[PDB]
Order: C-alpha cells, then sequence, then structure tokens
C-alpha cells in the first residue's frame, strides 16, 4: 500500500490535513481528513498540476489534467484527473473530507504525490455552468488554500 | 527536462526557495536558490523521507535512505540519497545555494518528488564525527525549515 498527506494553508483561515491511500496500484485511492476555517456550504477540491507554492496556490497552475479533458464532477468520464469535485463544510466551518477515486493515483501518469491539492473560495459546478469557465475550472473562484501532495509513512 | 521547487518555512526567521533541474532523467540534478535568516557559516542540507508537515519538520522523518547506507557527505561513496552536505550563510544570514548531485534523481523508483528538502541549525559532519549520530544524521541538530519538493513547470 501506498500512503500520502497533505497539510493545507493559505493567507485566510481555511487549514486541513488531508490523507491518501491507495492499497493496490489498480485500485482506488481513498481521501480523507479535516479541514477547518472554511464558510458554510459546498466548496470546490482539485489536485493542481505543479507542486509550486512559491506564489502561494497561484502557482499551482491550473487542474491537473494529463490527458486534456474538459472540467468535470469526480462521477464524470469527461474530467480532469485532478477533478475530486466538491467537500461540505458543516455550520461550524469544518468539512470532514471522504472521497474515493478511482482517477488519481499515487503512482503512474496519473500519480498526484509532488501536486498541489487546492480547496476553494465557492462551489465546483461540475462543468455544468453553461460558459467556458465551467469546462476549466467549474467556476469554483479563489483558492483558499493549498499544500503539495507528499509521500506518507 | 523535469523540474521541481521547494518553499522552505520553519516556526522562526529561516525561510527560503529551493529549484531542481534534471535535464536528462539518467544525468545530474542542479539545485539553486536562496536561503535567507540563517546564523552565519554551515547548515546541513537534506532530503528526507516523508512529505509529511503535519507535525512541522518533525513528520519528515529521517534522511531520504533507499539504499540503506550510513551518513555521509554528498561526495561519499557511502552516503544516504538524501545527503546533501551542507549550505552556507553569509554574514547577513543569506545562504546562496549552488549545488550539482548525481546521486539524486527527479524521476524513476527513487525520486525526491514529494519528499522533504530539510535545512538545519549546524553544520553537517558529513558522517565524520564519531559517534553514533554522525552516521545517521551528521549531528547537524534541529531542523529550522522545510518543505515538500514538489513538480515545477
Ligand atoms: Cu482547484
Ligand atoms: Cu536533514
Ligand atoms: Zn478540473
Ligand atoms: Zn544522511
Amino acid at each position: 500500500a501506498t500512503k500520502a498527506v497533505c497539510v493545507l494553508k493559505g493567507d485566510g483561515p481555511v487549514q486541513g490535513i488531508i490523507n491518501f491511500e491507495q492499497k493496490e496500484s489498480n485500485g482506488p485511492v481513498k481521501v480523507w481528513g479535516s479541514i477547518k476555517g472554511l464558510t458554510e456550504g459546498l466548496h470546490g477540491f482539485h489536485v493542481h498540476e505543479f507542486g509550486d507554492n512559491t506564489a502561494g496556490c497561484t502557482s499551482a497552475g491550473p487542474h491537473f489534467n494529463p490527458l486534456s479533458r474538459k472540467h468535470g464532477g469526480p462521477k464524470d468520464e469527461e474530467r480532469h484527473v485532478g477533478d475530486l469535485g466538491n467537500v461540505t463544510a458543516d455550520k461550524d466551518g469544518v468539512a470532514d473530507v471522504s472521497i474515493e477515486d478511482s482517477v488519481i493515483s499515487l503512482s503512474g501518469d496519473h500519480c498526484i504525490i509532488g501536486r498541489t491539492l487546492v480547496v476553494h473560495e465557492k462551489a465546483d459546478d461540475l462543468g455544468k455552468g453553461g460558459n467556458e469557465e465551467s469546462t476549466k475550472t467549474g467556476n469554483a473562484g479563489s483558492r483558499l488554500a493549498c499544500g503539495v501532495i507528499g509521500i506518507a509513512q
């Protein structure tokens, strides 16, 4: 099994730790942890291409997209590899994250280790907003917190 | 080429940005950047095993050592893969980092992507110190700043 971890931080109050675990290389990645400091409701949640935080979350570049597809939700055949949809924060501003995804991986061409996990200002519209930006970012707005995804013990 | 980057941060004044570039997968890796906030003199500089910052730099674990060797300087045959020796801070507390290394790699099954880069309190004794700790850490002391090594554009 392979494990990964990401510490999410940004300019504002959003802070979290997200864990990744993959039992087999041909199998799903479990993604779980807790993010606090969020507004209540939905927040876009993606893996971005670059593990570069030199200019904060901006330098992470676009969604991780090695198959050159349009943005979607995690359930869509047409999605970026990095498209994990939304997380939901409760009234106290905490998102208890629990996702399973078969398109991200912790090895190979879909490997997300060394890339950046980002949590966003607004809901990800999952490619259904009827504008060009919906097909790129899901209209998820600004990057509230991010972190480079590292190999974990 | 393959490129990586690391933002070094800690609990004190030490901070910097370190770049990695590898023109050929079977070629050397160039490592360069700057670190500020350091005491004048030598400071140990290594890749540690885990890209885990959940408990600060402590959770990075030991030096990255997939070949199970003793601690060395970068020129030694007997070294950890992560052993990049010392950087030197000037009278203003600034270390201009400029390293070329043929043991670390940005690709392949022992790559340093997703691991942690650490700059230390004290000089690395290059495993020549004559105590057990010399053979593990070079007696480089505490971890002043660290960051996960990420994929760069
Ligand atoms: Cu995103
Ligand atoms: Cu170290
Ligand atoms: Zn996307
Ligand atoms: Zn070492």
